[PDB]
This record gives structure tokens, sequence and C-alpha cells, in this order.
């Protein structure tokens, strides 16, 4: 926990590089090893509580044009997105989709504020690119990003 | 004969029946390599021909912070959002929703077979797709993307072309 708070409060982000990554865009190279359990880097966007019918419909409807900057999940009895859609200086709103990649999705607590961390799932080496499930997209995601099935 | 007002008056009335009627004849959805899904052409239009609507929410854009927020989505989001000027207000379809209609599921080429133009109904814009060339059936309907951001060229370098 200690060690991980800092990192996720001062929002340093080392160990990481932006690139430009044939078929992809930009993407996030890792400059340094990280080991297998490792936080990596947080996914920082606004988050948003999904508490109205109307956000929750339109965000459903979304999914292909904005969901891949998108991250929903469930803290307690509530529904949350973290919303990466505007361009930031962050690095983990980046990270390109892999099926299998080396990063993996994790809601780390501080004293009891929900922020969503990725992890190493395995030893990274430099020079990797960072990479990870970006998880449930609809049909319509799926046949406007078919990249998303691996 | 009719006059060139009356022909006039006349012809931005089909336009006008084409856009309210919302039909979208003659295109059909496919999925491409490496673009997605796309609209390929079922019949073929002549250049200058209406091809679809730009179909989606229509949204005033009445503040420079949101312009400025507008900016800083466009690789995220701005595929789908056509902003545009007319006269003294700012506009923006919002095509972000998964809808019935074929116009936002149209594909990016700078050298492509259409072309937005601004079409004036009751005071209100609608945006629409005219063909810029003869299109063949079979062809992929095309059209330029517009202005982007520096960001959004590196997120979405086919852009370029
Ligand atoms: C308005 S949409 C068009 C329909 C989209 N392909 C879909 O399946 O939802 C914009 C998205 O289409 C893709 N796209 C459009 N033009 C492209 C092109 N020339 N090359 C590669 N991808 C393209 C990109 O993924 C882009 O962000
Ligand atoms: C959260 S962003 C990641 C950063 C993005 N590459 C950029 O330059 O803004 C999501 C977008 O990255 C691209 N992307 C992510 N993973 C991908 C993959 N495995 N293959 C191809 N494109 C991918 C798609 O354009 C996707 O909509």
């Amino acid at each position: 926990r200690k060690r991980i708070d800092e990192l996720i409060e001062s929002g340093k982000e080392e160990g990481m590089k932006i690139d430009l990554i044939d078929g992809k865009g930009r993407g996030v190279i890792a400059t340094k090893q990280f080991s297998r359990g490792d936080f990596v880097v947080e996914y920082h966007g606004d988050l948003i509580e999904i508490t109205d019918a109307k956000k929750r419909e339109a965000l459903y409807a979304q999914d292909p044009s904005t969901g891949c900057y998108m991250y929903y999940f469930q803290y307690l009895s509530k529904t949350y997105c973290v919303d990466a859609t505007r361009e930031t200086n962050r690095l983990g709103r980046l990270i390109n989709h892999s099926k299998s990649g080396n990063c993996q999705t994790k809601l780390h607590d501080i004293d009891g504020v929900p922020h969503l961390i990725l992890i190493a799932s395995r030893d990274i080496a430099a020079g990797e690119e960072l990479l990870y499930d970006y998880g449930d997209r609809s049909k319509a995601s799926i046949e406007a990003h078919p990249w998303l099935k691996h």
C-alpha cells in the first residue's frame, strides 16, 4: 500500500514514454523494468458517478465512439466511470489494448477514495509497449474496432 | 418555362425532402479491413448528387470554454462530431450515439468521393454529404473529416490521406 499510494498521489508516472506505434496511434512504452504486481500507472481522468438514466443510456450508445476512453467500475453500490476523453499529460489513457496485455486494472482504495490503477500482470522489460484488456465492449464496438478481439 | 428562381426554389425543396424523409437509399454497411464499419454505394451517384445527411444531435456551441473542451476531446471523440461556423453561430453535430443512420459510419479520405455542404432549412443548418465526382456502385463512400487537432493526427495518422 505505502509506496503505491505515494506514486498515485504525486502523479509521478515514472518509467514510461509516449511513442507513435504503427496501427495504434500513440502508445506507452516502458523505459524501465516493472516486476509482476508492481504499480505501473493510474488510469487518470474525470471520475463520474453514473446515477442518471439519460447519462447511462447515452454512455451505452456511445460505446463505439468513446468507450475506448471510458472505464466503468462499481464501487460499493454505485456505478462509476473514469472518463479519460480529454487530452491531458496523463499516460494511463494513452495505453493501448490487448486481451493478453502485460498490465491489468485493479481498484485501489486511498482512505476510501477509489482509484483505478494498472498493475504489472507479469515482469515487464524496458522497451515493451504497455497494454491491458479494455474489457467489455458492445457488438458495435467490436465491429468498429476488431483489434478488441486480441 | 419556369424561371431560374422557381427552378432553384424547387431544387432546394428536393434536398429538403431527402433530408426530412431521412430515407438513406443506395448505401449499405460493410466491415472493412483497417477501418471497421464503412458505407458502400449500392447505386451510382452523379457529381453533385445528395448522398446522405451527417445526422446526429445538433448542438449550438455558445461558450469559449466549451469550444476548448471540444478541442481537448478531438482525438477521442472528434471523428464522430463535426464542428462548423454558420453566420454568427458555431455548431457541432454530435454523432457519438449509435443510431440506424449511415452518415456517421462513413470513413475518411482527403481525396474522398463525397464532401460536406451546409443546407439551411427554416434557419437551422443541416450538414450534408454530396458526391464530389461520379461514384460507382461498389465504391466505399469517403469524405474529408476536415480540421483536426495535432493530437488527433498522432492518434489517427490515416487523417493525412
Ligand atoms: C465516424 S467513424 C466512421 C465509422 C467507423 N469506422 C465505425 O465503425 O464506427 C470514425 C472512425 O472510423 C475509423 N476510420 C475512419 N476513416 C478511417 C481511415 N481512413 N482509416 C482508418 N480508420 C478510419 C476510425 O476508427 C475513426 O475514429
Ligand atoms: C485509450 S486510447 C489509447 C491511446 C490512443 N492510441 C491514442 O493515440 O489516443 C484508445 C484508441 O487507441 C487505439 N487502439 C488501442 N488499442 C489498439 C490495438 N490493440 N490496435 C489498434 N488500435 C488500438 C484505437 O484508436 C482506440 O480507439
